[PDB]
């Protein structure tokens, strides 16, 4: 009626493993990321019915969130690190995209991509 249904988090039909990359995924960059002050606006869908943001789902056609990331994670759902790593950087990309620099959830946004791209940085080879 309002919010889209959230991105895909189960699908027979997608190919998928596990691998030690994924694993750093979620036990190192996910629950470092989570655990942050300012996680919380990150850790699950935007509700722009909630927020009153009727342009949000006409301007992010293409939404992600550390709620579905870890469902990802946790489900096993990904092929590889990239994958999850695209996600992070959408996430990231579009609260840029819809915010403007210096308000609060853009600051937010920078401190949490400043700590992944930190853990990223030490992503294990693929063992
Ligand atoms: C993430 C994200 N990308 O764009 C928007 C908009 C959000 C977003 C997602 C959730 C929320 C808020 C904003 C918002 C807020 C405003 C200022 C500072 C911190 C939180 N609030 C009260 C939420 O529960």
């Amino acid at each position: 009626s309002m919010n889209p249904p959230p991105p895909e988090t189960s699908n027979p039909n997608k190919p998928k493993r596990q691998t030690n990359q994924l694993q750093y995924l979620l036990r190192v960059v996910l629950k470092t990321l989570w655990k942050h002050q300012f996680a919380w606006p990150f850790q699950q869908p935007v509700d722009a019915v909630k927020l009153n943001l009727p342009d949000y789902y006409k301007i992010i056609k293409t939404p992600m969130d550390m709620g579905t990331i870890k469902k990802r994670l946790e489900n096993n759902y990904y092929w590889n690190a990239q994958e999850c790593i695209q996600d992070f950087n959408t996430m990231f990309t579009n609260c840029y995209i819809y915010n403007k620099p210096g308000d609060d959830i853009v600051l937010m946004a920078e401190a949490l991509e400043k700590l992944f791209l930190q853990k990223i940085n030490e992503l294990p080879t693929e063992e």
